[PDB]
């Protein structure tokens, strides 16, 4: 049934396996094995350290997001600007990535104000990390945190960095995230700038 | 319908809600072909031709290990053809590439292996004609070690394909050759990518 909130991003998304292809509207897209990110993760980590690895996994989140956010921003007119940009939580759940549980969230596009707290559930970079790295000492979800900056970014017009307080890679029950402007913390390639302001956390 | 991919279909969970997909116990991603397009691009140039390859194919060489393993258990009233097309099937399944089957001789006790294939729709080949325009060599990495990896698990020993054509070079569709290693005129996963490597400029 429904399940009914998501519906018209499902819509959107066709499964053609006698043609080798899958798409998300115009969009061509692949079912893959986490492990690809997983050994994605174990090289770069030992080729470049750990800063370099953390970046790298921001970005490639960012580029999700930023084009999530462009594949769907056309689609939710007649609801007003939260229902709408809950779009990109929506498809991080879709893409089996992470399930997104709404603490809090108040936004305005032309107030420039933004103000996001969720619960992440199940994530599979978490997953990942712990079994190629074990317990970390600091939050992991580098690729989901990457989306959600990206994602907010667009939808908001302007920078929208967000911080993992809780990890399920360091022991917490569930990760848990919090998304302001970047106005509001303390202190184009403009896409590259924000990846390495993501990577100041605390 | 899909009367021979239904099988397959029914070990996949799409749990929406849930931020979960699931293939048997594992977990699986949605993501966007220019996305890998990305990723291929940036290792590339932090890393070069030769490492970005040779992520890629040990990559697909993993995806198509695990498969075997989960589609290997599975299909065993079918006779080894039928069960090796599981593979193929979820090449296409994943909307990676179609195959379309010109050859095929096996026998696991007979230590004999022949494939050859036609790669449709390559995911692979479109994304590096985006990063990289039109190219000197074939371009299908990843959809090659799932070959070598998928085909190397379900016999027992290391099958080794080559990109013969590839949409890429400008070819009309992407095609490949499988042979036991052996008939190429071991098990080490990452040797198996420095065969596949070594060999392509050996022919
Ligand atoms: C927190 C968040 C924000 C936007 C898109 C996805 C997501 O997980
Ligand atoms: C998935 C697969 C397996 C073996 C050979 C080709 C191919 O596409
Ligand atoms: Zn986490
Ligand atoms: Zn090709």
């Amino acid at each position: 049934e429904q399940n009914k909130d998501i519906q018209d991003l499902l819509d959107k998304i066709v499964f053609d396996a006698q043609h080798g292809q899958i798409w998300f509207d115009e969009n061509r897209m692949l079912l893959m094995h986490t492990s690809i990110l997983g050994f994605l993760r174990k090289d770069l980590y030992q080729m470049l350290g750990l800063e370099r690895t953390k970046r790298f996994f921001i970005r490639c989140g960012y580029q999700a997001g930023m084009r999530d956010a462009e594949v769907t921003s056309k689609l939710r007119p007649n609801l007003n600007e939260a229902e709408a940009f809950m779009a990109g939580p929506q498809m991080h759940g879709i893409r089996g990535m992470v399930q997104v549980e709404v603490n809090e969230l108040h936004l305005s596009h032309d107030l420039k104000q933004f103000y996001a707290d969720f619960n992440w559930l199940n994530s599979f970079e978490a997953e990942v990390h712990l079994s190629e790295f074990g317990a970390s000492d600091q939050p992991a979800c580098w690729m989901l945190l990457g989306y959600a900056c990206g994602y907010s970014s667009f939808v908001m017009g302007q920078t929208i960095i967000y911080q993992e307080t809780h990890c399920v890679a360091q022991g917490d029950e569930h990760c848990r995230i919090i998304g302001k402007p970047l106005s509001e913390w303390e202190n184009f390639m403009s896409p590259d700038a924000v990846s390495d302001e993501i990577i100041a956390l605390q």
